């Protein structure tokens, strides 16, 4: 889809997203450690060649405008990029 897409350009891989979470600005600040300036949807995804929990976040629908990538590997470590 339009989200797969926007993961396989920033990482090379093609994930399928598995659900769609709405957060608010104050709620997601921690996880990055920014603050959005409007709601954000979390598209999560699951990378098994890597062991990997992929979450794209993105504003709201229709717009859908990247925002950030985290990814958590097989020792539950993070590391975000910034989009």
């Amino acid at each position: 889809t339009n989200l797969s897409d926007i993961i396989e350009k920033e990482t090379g891989k093609q994930l399928v997203i598995q659900e769609s979470i709405l957060m608010l600005p104050e709620e997601v600040e921690e996880v990055i450690g920014n603050k959005p300036e409007s709601d954000i949807l979390v598209h999560t995804a699951y990378d098994e060649s890597t062991d990997e929990n992929v979450m794209l976040l993105t504003s709201d629908a229709p717009e859908y405008k990247p925002w950030a990538l985290v990814i958590q590997d097989s020792n539950g470590e993070n590391k975000i990029k910034m989009l």
